[PDB]
């Protein structure tokens, strides 16, 4: 039967789409295995593919830091992974043909872990999860900041759209609003 750990194994030395050829290491994801709040990004950048983990450059320490202050978490306690997970080459986006090789993984993570919320970061992994739940999606822009209740097996699933942190790390205002959404996450969070 399936496991996290037989995820971890098959995706480490996983060849099924053209990515392969231009990783360090492939990008597992990481984190608890009952956690309530997942996240999940787009594809690893540099710094993930050099540690192979997720969120961790300028933009992962941003995302510790909201996780830490705002949601009142450590990175141990949630579960943190990307719809992608080797870096693109020359960081272009994934094509449709990658995300169809590599979302089953992320399909198998969430099947194990039931998150009670997937914050979904950026515009690629809100559009992945949304085309799972049968949700319209229309930008990253409009669907951010608002929570959507995902039917799925016995359960709800809230998944909860914001930016990508690497888009807060130059831009004020963006990164205000990231907080706002971040203080969204933590009420939904914590209410029955
Ligand atoms: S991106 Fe995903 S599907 Fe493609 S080689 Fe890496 S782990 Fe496998």
């Amino acid at each position: 039967m399936d496991s996290l750990e037989k995820i971890k194994e098959e995706v480490i030395s996983c060849k099924k789409c053209k990515l392969w050829q231009f990783r360090t290491n492939a990008v597992p994801g990481e984190g608890y295995p009952k956690a309530e709040i997942m996240f999940v990004g787009e594809a690893p950048g540099e710094n993930e593919d050099k540690e192979g983990r997720p969120f961790v450059g300028a933009a992962g320490k941003l995302l510790t830091q909201m996780i830490k202050e705002i949601l009142g978490l450590e990175r141990d306690q949630v579960f943190i992974t990307n719809v992608v997970k080797c870096r693109p080459p020359n960081n272009r986006d994934p094509e449709e043909d990658e995300i169809t090789a590599c979302s089953p993984y992320l399909d198998r993570q969430i099947d194990i872990i039931m998150p009670k919320i997937i914050v979904t970061l950026g515009r690629h992994s809100t559009k992945y999860i949304f085309s799972k739940m049968g949700e319209n999606f229309s930008s990253i822009t409009k669907v951010r900041g608002k929570s959507y209740v995902w039917k799925y097996k016995e359960k709800e699933i809230i998944v909860f759209p914001t930016y990508h942190p690497a888009a807060a790390l130059y831009n004020p205002n963006l990164r205000k609003i990231l907080e706002e959404d971040f203080k969204k996450i933590r009420e939904l969070a914590i209410t029955p």
